[PDB]
């Protein structure tokens, strides 16, 4: 190209291509990438404050020793660009065509571009109110880029903490540091102390002897574009299993064949249950003959300690049992179950929230997914299953046990529109997880490499080491981030006499949300992503 | 054909072919079915009542609602035939065939077909005692005929209820109807009220909003056949996998290799474990090196919350556990343990009852199987393992606590000849389950499809609206079903010098049993499909 | 075939296949058809009464003289099977299926045919409440089947009258006997009289030397069908055009250039238009530029003598005018404003109705179509048009003058799924209609052939010319009807950024509707066909 020479295009319309069964959906996507000089052009390695509402004292036990933030980390002087969410792809209507006109769907590759880079220097006359800005581009200067293909760097492109390309085509897109974890210890006590009531700190400290530190200079080759220069990723081809569109109602109870019954006669009549039936029981059960006590292939859902803290060398974590939802149990509305495993997206104006300056937030209780549904307390185990009933012993209620075994079946979320990641490192480990607690793709063999992105440092004419940024002239960039992904969906068609509700807003909202402002501001909707009803076995 | 030619033949007899280290089992299997007008030419959907021998009050504290029937349904018209049991196709020395000489057997291919169909409408001349029944055959009546190949509809052909077709080749079948459940909310708090022992209803509802309701007219094609008519249902190819006709004895104390031991010397002397050895323990144990604590690869079986209730949407169920034998705990012989994930048929004259108008049945409390059995009140944990012996605490031991992980190895029951079904579906879900509580045999792709049937109605000369049954001619139909399923086995040969006990009839019982009666009246026997013992590692 | 062999199958199930942006939908349907023995054996030519609520006085002033139901006809033996309604083919799944991933649709081709045929006479035994009946099934007997390909018959396919096929698979059709209309005079004077209040009649008769008498046996070529007998009609093709999915909320000031507006500044604020700017006015106007007199090249929608009653030749009609919604004019919800050129569906079992013996009701008031509601009350004109307002005169209100002209655009209702009639006979008149009041499509080159059944005449021993049913055998047929009509639509994409609300049931209406009951009621939603919005121009 050259200077006056634009090296790209904008393109962020998603095609849809129904053939038989199979339906294309090319997702397009452009970014205006505001980029700023790193604030240090070095390598820093630190730990940091335990975090806000963490007890500095035993008043609540130790019970607020989850809100432990601590870790350590090295700080990069790149920036990461990942289009890891749902809805830096897909506008809400075009994720609506996806799940209602597709059963489930798969990653197929995905491509990338960088172009239209202009790189200005901010000089400054005057003093005082007087003071007069000047914005000049330099055309010699560099932006640096690096793709690990290789997947040599640690991977943080999670979309948790929604550092991730936004979603609104007009908007401009900022990006955060690339940064990673050391190797710290960190492992707090809540047994301490006499009666076990006090929590203590153990060990917390960076682990210098066992840590390793990575460079992106060392790791992966670095590009250096001027302003009429483009990038280009190559192709990057997915190996995933498809995602579900559709959600289960159906549990244990709702699965196989039917109680024997008497049907009814009139309007106001039900069913009768058959008292002399024949058929497989579990226990020595001959007579009762309980549905509940029908002997099945397999069972579906499982029971876990919910809320399991699991206090770790790096602190406590969650571990997060299975998805499901509290409707069946709710009762009251205003007190909020969240045992389902349930997950909440805060998010800002660029990922959705219509108000600048403060944040909005998704609470998905996954109400479609029942009959997955266990809540621990509820359930209870006998000593022996027999013609009769236990006694006050031999009967245990509240108990917590996982009860995730060889016969169970599950489900996992499923996409989860606007905030949701999209696919998941792989952990290298003997035993690799059998699904994912959030992202609905897992890669089996490496995840789409990581972009970083840097501003070559611009130095004034005195170069001094004990100088950082004193150094180096101001210097900003903007440029153009083109991506597309293409997805394989499997065309859905009605199983069923009736009507099916199909996708659309969340149930309480309106679409005065959802819709521009007369300032311009308006949410996206969550999306489900598990849409409508289907039979599980 | 036409009216006078028949249109099939009747084929009860099985057939062995032993080539090498294969053997071909081909079942034949042909059954004369009774079958009535449909209650209803309609389809309905309603809920029940809660079942017998469910709690009205709280005097037993609510362990009473493990008898809970409730559910709600689909009420179809047609009916359906599934030979998914064991025992439809082979007799017991058919079977005895398959177990003494195979180590494992697979679902190969299953055919069936539908001919001679017989259709007559019975008419009654008078009244009172001098009422005379006529039945004439109607030879343009039609039978209706759906087959699902694409596994469209929701599957209920679990053997649970025993509802398929009767195992003694001369006697007559019965349909039952087809029938599914619908989505409903049944949630039973057993944890309410103060002090927590009183139970109560949460959600008892049919849940229509999110409702499917899938006839038949409008999913599959359906056949109209008349007298001179058949209908085959071409080839289904299984792919299963395959299931192991022995049992083990081998616990993990059974396994590996022995403790160093000391012979005897003469005929009532025993072994002596040898004190000082050298070994892998599990802890800093280095002089105790009990047989307990050395270290193995893998462990075999594992605990559970035995009889574990999940309260789910759909209502409680039974979550199973692992099965396995009680015989090593058993003692007294009139305490009958149930906690080895032990099922019980409850069977009728057609499914291997002798007796009519009574039913008999079966526990089957897998006693072969040891070395898997883990009763989970009998197990302990202890804080360390080490030279030294815990103290009081440090200790503990009633948990019930669910043990199966990433080391265990633990087998299923196998097939249950008599009433055990033979396939299942599979659950659609992110994680299908490892393996089966019941069907010895998971379809990977689609269960053979469901064969429904109905009668055309048959109308009278006035067709009212509001008539139901006063308006269609009483009408019924004989018929002969004919199927072929094909298994392969493994050829079975001596591992052992000494003899084998081989497959024959249950314990207890006697051979006069099994035989038929002076009124024709017998047995089929119990069958353990898990025969002969084996070596597991 | 032959007494004993089924002459044909039965499929329900409808197709959808995707292909680029073109979607073909084959509708399969099949129905079980109860036909009875002729009223008559011959052809009659009557008048009737007046009607049900027809005025003997003139209490009303003769405004009741609308409640005229007089006519003349020609009564066939014959019996007509039309399934000219939506819903004899689609159920609501896939009627929804349709409207969600079409933009329009047309009508491709028709195939149908008639097989298993039985024909049973009824015998009584005895007298009094001895009375024994007896159904048998005489072999020999034929029925009688009449198409006509060239349309040389009279045309009442039109399903008002709700007269087709049921809509429910699984139920029994009842036919009504084919009629048509003879030449009549029914002319009513609503001046007549002093004062000009008075209705009276002109002219009330059959105009016999003008008649037209049309047989179907010597008109028509007739099939006679034994039991082992079938018909084909033989291929049908369609050419129509096609029918818009949309519906249209565009008024002719929602349409063109927007008035330039100054925008708003804060949140609460709103846009002001701006006062001095240029562009096309109508008349003189210069100044005001008001958006109203902003000249167009069209105008959507037009006026009527809304409930415009024709008092014709045969009697009373209405005159229907443009159809459009009145929720804009709503205000109050008791108050039904009719006047969009509403329609209202009265039905009963077969077609919808949850409830035998009494019948439900539909009024389609057409509420999504906006942008073409006229009301003629609410218009007004002007003498002139200038910077200057008109005076009391010069300015008139409430007139009701037709309005369409040269630059109008109108729609049409489009598909009204449950009870709508597909096509349409074209009027064969110099001028032909440029559009339809009801049926979407409008056939070009011959409406789909009618197919009249009739059982032929079953005669005893003696056969009197005084005889009228006295002489034949009490009979009756059920036989099978199968259709297939295919569609061509084009694929629906998204057009815009947010979230569509996607088809679905009527909006106050619940899901507990709709499903079966426990007796097996329940009832079609009514579907729009114009479903979702689209921009006009």
């Amino acid at each position: 190209s050259g200077v006056g020479h634009s090296t790209g295009n904008y393109n962020n319309r998603t095609e849809f291509y129904y053939h038989g069964d199979e339906v294309t959906i090319v997702c397009h996507s452009s970014r205006h990438i505001h980029l700023n000089m790193s604030e240090s052009e070095e390598y820093k390695i630190y730990d940091t404050d335990r975090g806000p509402r963490f007890p500095t004292d035993q008043t609540l036990q130790g019970r607020d020793t989850i809100n432990d933030s601590y870790h350590a980390q090295v700080e990069t002087p790149w920036f990461l660009i990942n289009p890891n969410s749902w809805g830096t792809w897909m506008n809400p209507a075009d994720f609506q065509q996806l799940t209602t006109t597709c059963r489930e769907v798969t990653l197929e590759h995905l491509d990338q571009t960088l172009d239209n880079i202009v790189i200005k220097t901010v000089s400054k006359q005057g003093s005082g109110a007087e003071e007069t800005t000047q914005y000049n581009n330099d055309l010699t200067a560099l932006l640096q880029v690096a793709l690990d293909k290789s997947n040599q760097l640690p991977w943080v492109a999670d979309n948790m903490y929604l550092d991730s390309l936004g979603y609104i085509p007009w908007r401009p897109c900022k990006l955060k540091q690339y940064s990673y974890h050391v190797n710290f210890w960190n492992t707090i006590d809540i047994i301490s102390g006499p009666q076990q009531n006090q929590w203590q700190q153990v060990k917390k400290e960076i682990r210098w002897d066992d840590l390793q530190f990575t460079p992106i200079e060392t790791t992966t080759e670095i590009d250096l574009l001027r302003t009429g220069d483009s990038w280009t990723s190559g192709p990057y081809k997915f190996n995933t299993k498809p995602t579900q569109l559709s959600y289960h109602w159906q549990s244990t109870r709702h699965t196989g064949s039917v109680h024997p019954t008497d049907p009814p006669n009139a309007i106001g009549q039900q069913g009768q249950n058959i008292r002399d039936i024949n058929g497989w029981q579990w226990g020595d059960r001959s007579d009762p003959m309980s549905a509940a006590t029908r002997v099945s292939n397999f069972h579906i859902g499982y029971s876990w300690p919910e809320w399991r803290i699991h206090y770790g060398s790096g602190g406590p974590a969650i571990n997060p049992g299975a998805p499901f939802s509290q409707a069946p149990w709710s009762t009251d509305p205003q007190v909020r179950l969240t045992q389902g495993a349930s997950e909440k997206a805060i998010f800002d104006y660029n990922h959705g929230d219509d108000d600048p300056a403060h944040r909005d937030q998704w609470w998905q209780n996954n109400l479609p997914i029942t009959g997955q549904t266990n809540w621990a307390p509820k359930n209870a185990h006998q000593a022996n299953l027999s013609s009769n009933v236990p006694s006050r012993q031999e009967f245990w209620t509240q108990d917590y046990h996982n009860t995730f075994g060889p016969f169970t079946a599950v489900d996992d979320v499923g996409i989860q529109y606007p905030w949701g990641a999209i696919w998941t490192k792989t952990p290298d480990t003997t035993h690799k997880p059998m699904m994912s607690a959030h992202a609905p793709f897992i890669c089996k063999d490496g995840p789409p490499g990581q972009l970083l992105v840097k501003l070559a440092p611009n130095y004034t004419e005195n170069l001094q080491t004990d100088g950082l940024g004193n150094n180096r002239i101001v210097t900003y960039a903007t440029f153009w981030w083109t991506g597309k992904l293409i997805l394989k969906g499997k065309l859905r068609l009605p199983r069923q006499f009736n009507l099916y509700n199909l996708p659309g807003r969340p149930r309480g909202t309106e679409a005065k949300k959802f819709l521009p402002n007369e300032i311009g501001h308006f949410e996206l909707p969550f999306m489900p992503g598990r849409c409508m009803p289907n039979y599980t076995m």
